[PDB]
C-alpha cells in the first residue's frame, strides 16, 4: 500500500504513486 494516501501497490508506475504523487519509497 501506499503510506501517504493508502492506495494499492499496484497504483504506482515510472517511480510514483498515481493516486498522490509520493516517491516510491513510501510504498510499503
Amino acid at each position: 500500500y501506499c503510506s501517504d494516501c493508502g492506495a494499492d501497490a499496484s497504483q504506482v508506475r515510472g517511480g510514483y504513486c498515481t493516486n498522490c504523487g509520493a516517491s516510491a519509497d513510501r510504498i510499503r
